[PDB]
DNA sequence: CTG
DNA sequence: GGAG
DNA sequence: CTG
DNA sequence: GGAG
């Protein structure tokens, strides 16, 4: 099967990813910023208790470390959710290279008419923050009854931050600039974490999803086994159902 | 004196008045138009009683008659004030010909500095209207404590008729064309009933604005002797100052 | 009265 | 959601 | 939590 | 007068 085949693929045999090609990000301020400290809204132990195994496996994972930043926002009530609006305002904006999928789609020919689909799971956590920028992104958390007080941050690009989308569609395109090279009679669209092989027979696009595969495992990455749609006809990419070289 | 002079153009000595040359106006409909006959709101004691001398004098001038019509429009509480918004709208549009009084001014020129100011005291009722237009303009009248319940109607051009003052001002200009032809030194500004003649000289200005007074009130028209300014070299005319060629 |  |  |  |  494809789970036997491909165990570095899959989120679910293949562990956590890491972009291993890929250098820590460093993520410029804008030219007149200082850090802003937002004081933690008190949380309902309701919400602490739910949001609390969460923390703990991204801290075993070394997702999360402690840290002292002069930089915090809240985590808002169960899996956290941080508000990072105000980090976000003082972030040098960068070029939206990201298409929209209308666009996107454009480039998918009917000549091409076998698919395969992948959403890589965790995505933005592969890539890894550089650590003089990891401070930006702290937060507060505190468990009553252990006793530790103290902020957190992410050592991996966080969800929330305004640039994260567009840095890791880069990062991904730089990635599987060979694999392209490779197989020049595919195509392959890639809308940040959702990918879409396209092939011209049943053969070419299992052995293509098969290299694609074998590339993204040994890059760092990992596809949900669970919402793979390997080698069909007909696939749902990016709110569209792909029919017939329709949508 | 100018009072004594021309008692037949001022409101104040000469009566109301009745542009004689002018033909009873009719009033086109537009082409779908039918009567339409609004109840008379019923009016307090006091707004009755505050109307009432108003209304008994415009039957006295014959301004008002009795009719039967199946027309009908609300007057509001004093003086009557009629509400034609649904005549209106049943009326045929027409051009409209007065210019806003910017572009009026426009045409006064430095070497006329001499100015007369004129306005006519109840320009519109001195147009007549024809007998088959008298009906669109009923409205009721009742006296509790003289028992007549009945319609009135206008036999001149009445306020808050939404042709009136493009009516009116086309009439004036008919009437003071041939005045124009015999004055060719003279500026006449026409605003409705708000006239201003300008000349180079205090006596070209004596000599006009007799001329005027005697023409108006021989065309049927009334000039307000108390707000005359006559001959002078500062008036206040359409809400300006004109004072040394200046506004 | 019905920005 | 001041006009007549 | 801050048309 | 739904965003993060």
């Amino acid at each position: 099967t494809w789970l036997s085949d491909f165990p570095q693929a899959w989120a679910e045999t293949g562990g956590m990813g890491l972009a291993v090609r890929q250098a820590p990000l460093i993520i410029p301020l804008k030219a007149t910023s200082t850090p802003v400290s937002i004081k933690q809204y008190p949380m309902s132990q309701e919400a602490r208790l739910g949001i609390k195994p969460h923390i703990q496996r991204l801290l075993d994972q070394g997702i999360l470390v402690p840290c002292q930043s002069p930089w915090n926002t809240p985590l808002l009530p169960y899996r956290p959710v941080q508000d990072l609006r105000e980090v976000n305002k003082r972030v040098e904006d960068i070029h939206p290279t990201v298409p929209n999928p209308y666009n996107l789609l454009s480039g998918l020919p009917p000549s091409h008419q076998w698919y395969t689909v992948l959403d890589l799971k965790d995505a933005f956590f592969c890539l890894r923050l550089h650590p003089t920028s990891q401070p930006l992104f702290a937060f507060e958390w505190r468990d009553p009854e252990m006793g530790i007080s103290g902020q957190l941050t992410w050592t991996r690009l966080p969800q929330g931050f305004k640039n994260s989308p567009t840095l890791f569609d880069e990062a991904l395109h730089r990635d599987l600039a060979d694999f392209r090279i490779q197989h020049p009679d595919l195509i392959l669209l890639q809308y940040v974490d959702d990918l879409l092989l396209a092939a011209t027979s049943e053969l070419d696009c299992q052995q293509g999803t098969r290299a694609l595969l074998q590339t993204l495992g040994n890059l760092g990455y990992r596809a949900s086994a669970k919402k793979a749609q390997i080698c069909q006809k007909q696939v749902k990419y990016l709110g569209y159902l792909l029919k017939e070289g329709q949508r």
